[PDB]
């Protein structure tokens, strides 16, 4: 076990609080706001991935 | 512009910026690492729009 490893596992055990957080939150606005919000998180996920692939 | 209007805004806000952070971070990791998180963050993204679907 690395401490890159652990870095890694860190950010994930942060991305799923977050997600988690992000749950509560949007259970406070409207649906078409939630639908906003869900597609602009999933979009910005891929761009990460190419973003990602590109730098390489 | 209502209030829940400009907490929706400031939501997607913050996510932007998040993802911003994200991609520096991940310039960190080795690639496959990468490839894990950008997955769990667009896997995460999905279970909330089904969420959100779900709690109608």
């Amino acid at each position: 076990m690395t401490k890159q490893e652990k870095t890694a596992l860190n950010m994930a055990r942060f991305i799923r609080s977050q997600t988690l957080t992000l749950l509560e939150k949007l259970n406070e606005l409207d649906p078409d706001e939630q639908a906003d919000i869900c597609e602009s998180l999933h979009d910005h996920a891929d761009e990460l991935y190419r973003s990602c692939l590109a730098r390489f």
